[PDB]
Parts: C-alpha cells; sequence; structure tokens
C-alpha cells in the first residue's frame, strides 16, 4: 500500500504542444499535481523488454486493438464508467470495445483515411469505381492522370480487394474459431484477378516507385491520393482547397479498409484507484484538459455525442464517419501476422512469371493452416 505525486504521459500522435503544456502546470499549481509529459516513437519493441520491470510510468495511449487486448494478458487494470456512460453513448463504440465481459481499454483518438477528390478536375458518376480507372482515358489524353498511387503496398491492393467479399479470419464477437478463413473463395480470386488487369493496363510493366508515385500525391494534382490524419508530411499553411469523400461501392459491395480507436489504459500496478479515476476523469476528459488537446486544434474526433453535435463544422469525424459505419475493426491475433508471406507470393511471386494465382492463391490458404 503505496502512494505517489506523479505520473507520467505517454502519447505517440496526439501531438498538442501548448496544449497539455497548460494544463500540466495549472494542476501543481494548486498545491500538488505533477505529470510527466513524454512521447514514444520505437518504445513499441522496448515494451516488453521495458514491461519486465513492471511499467515505470502509468499513462499512456494507444489504439484499442493492442491495448486491451494485449493488456489483458500482461498486466493492465480495468476502468471504472461513469454518468457519461448512462448519459448517451455511441453503443457502436463500447459494444466492440468488450473483452471477457470487462472494460479494460477506453477509446479516446480516431484514426483513419479519406478518399482524396480533386477540386474540380475530375467530372463523373462517383456511384462506380470502375468509373475513376477510366479517367485516364481523358486525362492521359492531354497530359496528365485522374488517380496516382502505389501498387504493392498493403493500402490499395487490399481495400480494392475487399470491396468483392474477400474475409480474412474468422472473429465473432471477440474470439477466432481455428482455421476458419474466407480467402479460398470466389471473393478473394476475383479480386486479386482484376488487380493484376490494372497494373497491366495503366503501366503494362510496374514501375512505379515509391518517390515516383510521391509525385502526384505530393501536388495532389490528380484525383486519387490516399492519406490519414498521422500521413501528412510538413504542415504549412496553404491555400489550395482539397475535397475528402469516401469510397463507392465495387459490383455491389463496399471495401473494408481500417477503422482505428486509441485506447487509455493504466498498468495493473496504478497506485490510488479512487485518485486515478478522479484526476484522469477531469483530466483527459473535460474542458480543462480536453480543449486543450482537442481544442488548441482540431484533428481527431471523441467518443462523446455532445461534443461531436457542434462537430458538424469539422469533417474528420465526418467523412470517417461514412466507412466507420460499413467497416472492420484492425485485427488483434498474432496468427494474422503470417498473411505477410502470402500476400508477397500472391501478388509479387504471381507477378514475376512463374506464378498462377490457382496455386498461389489458393494453395496459400492451406499452407497458412498446415
Amino acid at each position: 500500500k503505496t502512494e505517489e505525486g506523479k505520473l507520467v504521459i505517454w502519447i505517440n500522435g496526439d501531438k498538442g504542444y501548448n496544449g497539455l503544456a497548460e494544463v500540466g502546470k495549472k494542476f501543481e499549481k494548486d498545491t500538488g499535481i505533477k505529470v510527466t509529459v513524454e512521447h514514444p516513437d520505437k518504445l513499441e519493441e522496448k515494451f516488453p523488454q521495458v514491461a519486465a520491470t513492471g511499467d515505470g510510468p502509468d499513462i499512456i495511449f494507444w489504439a484499442h486493438d493492442r491495448f486491451g487486448g494485449y493488456a489483458q494478458s500482461g498486466l493492465l487494470a480495468e476502468i471504472t464508467p461513469d454518468k457519461a456512460f448512462q448519459d448517451k453513448l455511441y453503443p457502436f463504440t463500447w459494444d466492440a470495445v468488450r473483452y471477457n465481459g470487462k472494460l479494460i481499454a477506453y477509446p479516446i483518438a480516431v484514426e483513419a483515411l479519406s478518399l482524396i477528390y480533386n477540386k474540380d478536375l475530375l467530372p463523373n458518376p462517383p456511384k462506380t469505381w470502375e468509373e475513376i480507372p477510366a479517367l485516364d482515358k481523358e486525362l492521359k489524353a492531354k497530359g496528365k492522370s485522374a488517380l496516382m498511387f502505389n501498387l504493392q503496398e498493403p493500402y490499395f491492393t487490399w481495400p480494392l480487394i475487399a470491396a468483392d467479399g474477400g474475409y480474412a479470419f474468422k472473429y465473432e464477437n471477440g474470439k477466432y474459431d481455428i482455421k476458419d478463413v474466407g480467402v479460398d473463395n470466389a471473393g478473394a480470386k476475383a479480386g486479386l484477378t482484376f488487380l493484376v488487369d490494372l497494373i497491366k493496363n495503366k503501366h503494362m510493366n510496374a514501375d512505379t516507385d515509391y518517390s515516383i508515385a510521391e509525385a502526384a500525391f505530393n501536388k495532389g494534382e490528380t484525383a486519387m491520393t490516399i492519406n490519414g490524419p498521422w500521413a501528412w508530411s510538413n504542415i504549412d499553411t496553404s491555400k489550395v482547397n482539397y475535397g475528402v469523400t469516401v469510397l463507392p461501392t465495387f459490383k455491389g459491395q463496399p471495401s473494408k479498409p481500417f477503422v482505428g480507436v486509441l485506447s487509455a489504459g493504466i498498468n495493473a500496478a496504478s497506485p490510488n484507484k479512487e485518485l486515478a479515476k478522479e484526476f484522469l476523469e477531469n483530466y483527459l476528459l473535460t474542458d480543462e484538459g480536453l480543449e486543450a488537446v482537442n481544442k488548441d486544434k482540431p484533428l481527431g474526433a471523441v467518443a462523446l455525442k455532445s461534443y461531436e453535435e457542434e462537430l458538424a463544422k469539422d469533417p474528420r469525424i465526418a467523412a470517417t464517419m461514412e466507412n466507420a459505419q460499413k467497416g472492420e475493426i484492425m485485427p488483434n491475433i498474432p496468427q494474422m501476422s503470417a498473411f505477410w508471406y502470402a500476400v508477397r507470393t500472391a501478388v509479387i511471386n504471381a507477378a514475376s512469371g512463374r506464378q498462377t494465382v490457382d496455386e498461389a492463391l489458393k494453395d496459400a490458404q492451406t499452407r497458412i493452416t498446415k
């Protein structure tokens, strides 16, 4: 039974330079509230090493997948809810942030992507995706392109082959089956086959690099750029208007890309539970500290119906809200990491010239399981 008067924060994508700067000093100002502002970068690998000691600090924000799903085995204490829940909380948010009937994680950051569109240099029916690829005919017909992006990255092919009906793993409620995979079907096959025609009908050789494709996204002068809140290079007070819209449908069904929520939590050794719940409930959960990090400057939407209700002005929470309703939550299984060996042999190997999608993709399923 020991008590202390200090807490260390850990943020990796919150930013808030001036925001947290004030709130931190304002508390100690009373007569006993000192918070240490720290931010990680590569500590992701040190965690399992520096954790074996018992977790020094006790304040860190990270997505819910590797927070409420991994901590459940390491050393993370559950959180207690207040009246903000009964008040009017989005059931679609907490209903998914449950594990073994326990709430050992809370979301306080939405990370995801938008579909970029060009001011008015792309007239067409945004009801069909196929309308996009054809845009190259009229665009290239002069000396430009309506779309430009990578081709061998897990940010385009996957989201493109997902709008067909190709599942990855069997996840119900909050657990997996054993060998239930939805890749050895007609949905995944037809999706991997279409992606190949695009590369041949566009580059006809696939010679697009990062510096080559970066040229387009850099000047965003083409109706195809994919970016997120945590992938912007150099802010700079620009003066160019950009259009943010959500992806259409394919064949009749949308695609399943990435949705992200940051779960907050403390180690199963936090001092004073009542003092923690009180300090945190009024720290990063009120106009006192919240406005600091989410009002100094808007960037991420919060899990509050009351706040978002005025939030109608910000297009971050609104635009992403479209895909969120019809999207899939990131994975939380270690076996899924094996798929990396699949995508390389499926697209890369098959794109070489001595690998057929039949034996490459189909046989790949049986290999992963055995």
